[PDB]
């Protein structure tokens, strides 16, 4: 019964999803308004997001319980990261900015890890970007760990698998993993121990990190806090003699 607000207090301005809007709350604060079909399940369907609070996670500000439904949240300047990587900023990005982006989210997930939650669909489409290349965790077998796609063993260690796949999206400016292979072909070949090669111009030492997130044994995959610290320290500890190339 807390968080609750009057419906007059939030003006919805521009559509985004299919719904989700940009607006204003108390005629001041800029906000993202995740509507509800009244519904659609609908009051099922929030407390999940009220239980979690962190800088690299997206924030719930307030709600409307009785129908029709409304949820208000932090607005992210630059939209979802998959669109940002392929589109105009795609061609200008480089390793230094790409590894910082990757570090920030590793932070988000190290909160979720510490809090004993599990996200279950970490990937570029579900990260949001803001001003100053700020990125945050928000709200498909190719991204999904084996245990999870097959047998439903979703854990924090299935999220880190998905992370390493997200590392490949950063490195190809947002290409779908496993170029030219459909989901059934991925599933069987990955069971063989196949794992994507080193992308062009991406240094071998980062490809190793990718390969460590993708181990066939969940336990052996590293923590998010290891993952954060490693990407934080990259250009001093790992590739001190890095040199700008044509894409990276
Ligand atoms: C049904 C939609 C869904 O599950 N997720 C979703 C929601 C929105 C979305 O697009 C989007 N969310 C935004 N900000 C948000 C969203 C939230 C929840 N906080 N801040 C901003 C945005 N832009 C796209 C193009 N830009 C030039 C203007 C801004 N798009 C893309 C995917």
């Amino acid at each position: 019964d807390a968080w609750e607000i009057p419906r007059e207090s939030l003006r919805l301005e521009v559509k985004l999803g299919q719904e989700v809007w940009m607006g204003t709350w108390n005629g001041t604060t800029r906000v993202a308004i995740k509507t509800l079909k009244p519904g659609t399940m609908s009051p099922e369907a929030a407390q999940v997001m009220k239980k979690l609070r962190h800088e690299k996670l997206v924030q719930l500000y307030a709600v409307v319980s009785e129908e029709p439904i409304y949820i208000v949240m932090e607005y992210m300047s630059k939209g979802c990261l998959l669109d940002f990587l392929k589109g105009e900023m795609g061609k200008y990005l480089r390793l230094p900015q790409l590894v910082d982006m990757a570090a920030q989210i590793a932070s988000g997930m190290a909160y979720v890890e510490r809090m004993n939650y599990v996200h279950r669909d970490l990937r570029a489409a579900n990260i949001l970007v803001g001003e100053n290349l700020v990125c945050k965790v928000a709200d498909p077998i190719k991204w999904t760990a084996p245990e999870a796609a097959l047998y439903g063993r979703f854990t924090i260690k299935s999220d880190v698998w998905s992370f390493g796949i997200l590392l490949t999206e950063l490195t190809t400016k947002g290409r779908v993993p496993y170029p030219g292979m459909v989901n059934r072909e991925v599933l069987d070949q990955v069971e063989r121990g196949y794992r994507m090669p080193c992308p062009p111009e991406c240094p071998e030492s980062l490809h190793d990190l990718m390969c460590q997130c993708w181990r066939k044994d969940p336990e052996e995959r590293p923590t998010f806090e290891y993952l954060q610290a490693f990407l934080e320290d990259y250009f001093t500890s790992t590739e001190p003699q890095y040199q700008p190339g044509e894409n990276l």
